């Protein structure tokens, strides 16, 4: 758990969450790229069949259609499982970034108070100093990662075999405002302490800084901000086979839902089919589907790969760009 | 601007943002569904050609390859533009939901204070009452929409022709903590006012509720929470043709970036190709690509649609399920 072991702060959880989402997204993108390459190969061989050789080209088209349509169908499930996780991880990272900005508002700006006597919620006070609209805001926050952060929290460290837990920021960071506050009194503050120059309530003597007047009353919000904590959540049950935190068994925390989805995404294996455009002879001969489609296989495609390449892989003004161009169909219709 | 005119609260902005994202996502899903239907048709006709008729089936394959590969290529740009907007709108909705939860923390829980005399930041006070770790939290928040909310804020009201502005919650809701606070004093509170039963600082007489003791000093955070406001941002320039809020011209607010992306997504038109599985004769005859691929067209496909359907659309044990099954390639190899 190199990557998750490096999550110790809101910023580094954000980086883990975004980096794992993109990892799942790249896995799907890679598989879909492989499919489109295979469909471009089939279109390429379709034009060549239109130009013994015909049956051989059709053996490739049939083999290509079979394994590519199979893998496209086999992909949809793992695709959805992985995407559900990538969406939730990006959603969580968005959440954490928003809470980060708010928890950065740690300095308060006081308003002009208003002095009074007894009033809610100090019915027994002889003096009160009431503030409305005290605010706290921070400049735009940004996470700045070190070189090691991005080396540790990296798709290279997110293979399923090495992942057993996630680390998340505790919920209080996303739900709770925390602050320190202090009241100060001097003399006999009342409703007549209506000199507000120092953003407190003063009267008597010479009002001024540091409770200069005879009677003073005020407060300050000296600090705001909720401390982040971290929490570990395992992906698998004790035995290590099943995903923990299955939904449908009672209320769950965010970390539990995320851990379930990441576990299922890690287990959703993608079957990548053979790359048709770099296919070798021994790959086609050894392919089990080519038994039903077809020593005889060699007779038709070649007994050396150097031959199979030259006849079926290397071609020719281009077969591949044409059959994925605005003139793909006209090219096949003319030659047919 | 029926949908955006209905955004008046954080919850309804969230609904607009999520509803417009899904609209863009459905537009892409629809186009990709149309493509896969067309590729399944081409695979279907490929098997039938393997079973004059051959040239006619090949005319459909060529026409199908041409218009489907064209539309797949034409889709990639509008796809990326729309997805960039759907991602940012979902990211914004996540943001707003997190701020909503925090701005819902409007009731403070006071801590046991500590009494003192003069101390930072009241060096001139004779009495202070210091609180640490005052917190405010709310139960889990949820947006509950009315029937009209979902009728007004609806993909049916998000056609580009009717959209000219977006409405967003102002930034203070996502960045600023706001609170009211009041101090109360009675008598001569000092460092000896160390009776904290009422979560204030009391001594003298009979300390107790409502400043029962002779000397008292305390504060309360009576309310927290930042009021949401709304802001309008237009999508287009004054002339109405160009997208406003182009990036690269200086710092921008979130509403401006969103408005730019929504404008570009609204303008990114998707060219949907002809549905091959429901193709009519007059559609194929009138298709301009069929001129180069091909009165002669009718001779081969039929002079009535009822004929074109029976020969080329309606087929047969199924041609379509087979050519998208694990046995698609074996089906073509055997018949070829
Ligand atoms: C959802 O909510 C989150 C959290 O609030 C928002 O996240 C913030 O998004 C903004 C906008 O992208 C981020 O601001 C950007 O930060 C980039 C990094 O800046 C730092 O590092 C560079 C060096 O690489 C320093 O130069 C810089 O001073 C910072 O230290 C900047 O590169 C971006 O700059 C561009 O835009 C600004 C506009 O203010 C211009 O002034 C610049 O010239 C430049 O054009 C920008 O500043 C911010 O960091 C994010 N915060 C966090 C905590 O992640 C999401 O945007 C929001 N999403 C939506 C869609 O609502
Ligand atoms: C990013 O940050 C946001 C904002 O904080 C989080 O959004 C919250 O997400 C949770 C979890 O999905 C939401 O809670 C859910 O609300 C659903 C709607 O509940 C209301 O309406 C139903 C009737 O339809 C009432 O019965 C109910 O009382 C509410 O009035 C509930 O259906 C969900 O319930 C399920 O889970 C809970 C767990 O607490 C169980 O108790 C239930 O029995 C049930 O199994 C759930 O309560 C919450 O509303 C969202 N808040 C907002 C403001 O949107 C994101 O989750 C977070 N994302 C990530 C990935 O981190």
């Amino acid at each position: 758990d190199t990557a998750a072991g490096h999550v110790t702060t809101p910023c580094t959880e954000i980086l883990f969450d975004l980096t794992l989402a993109k990892h799942y997204e790249n896995q799907i993108q890679a598989a879909e790229s492989a499919l489109n390459r295979n469909y471009a190969a089939i279109r390429s061989w379709t034009l060549l069949e239109a130009m013994n050789r015909q049956n051989a080209y059709t053996g490739l088209i049939a083999y290509g259609i079979q394994i590519t349509v199979n893998a496209e169908q086999e992909l949809q499930g793992p695709k959805q499982t992985k995407l559900r996780a990538a969406h939730a991880l990006r959603h969580r990272a968005a959440n954490l970034s928003a809470a980060l900005q708010i928890q950065a508002a740690q300095q308060a700006t006081l308003t002009k108070p208003t002095a009074g006597g007894a009033q809610t919620p100090f019915s027994g006070a002889t003096g009160t100093c009431k503030y409305e609209g005290i605010t706290a805001t921070a400049g735009e926050q940004s996470c700045k990662y070190s070189t090691e952060d991005e080396e540790k929290i990296n798709a290279a460290h997110m293979n399923p075999e090495v992942m057993t837990q996630i680390t998340t920021i505790g919920d209080k960071y996303l739900t709770t405002i925390t602050l320190d506050a202090i009241a100060g009194s001097k003399g006999n503050p009342t409703q007549s302490s209506a000199t507000y120059a120092e953003q407190d309530c003063q009267d008597g003597g010479n009002p001024g800084p540091n409770f200069g007047g005879a009677n003073a009353l005020g407060l300050q919000v000296t600090k705001l901000g909720t401390k982040a904590t971290t929490e570990k959540t395992n992906l698998y049950t004790a035995g290590g086979t099943e995903c923990e935190h299955q939904p449908g068994n009672g209320p769950q925390k965010t970390k539990q839902r995320l851990a379930y989805l990441v576990c299922e995404a890690n287990k959703a294996a993608i079957i990548t089919p053979t790359d048709l455009q770099t296919l070798t002879l021994d790959a086609l001969i050894s392919a089990p589907e080519m038994a039903a489609i077809g020593q005889l296989l060699k007779k038709a495609y070649g007994q050396t790969n150097e031959q199979f390449q030259k006849n079926f892989i290397k071609p020719q003004t281009t077969v591949a760009a044409l059959m994925s161009s605005p003139n793909s169909g006209l090219a096949l219709a003319y030659h047919k």
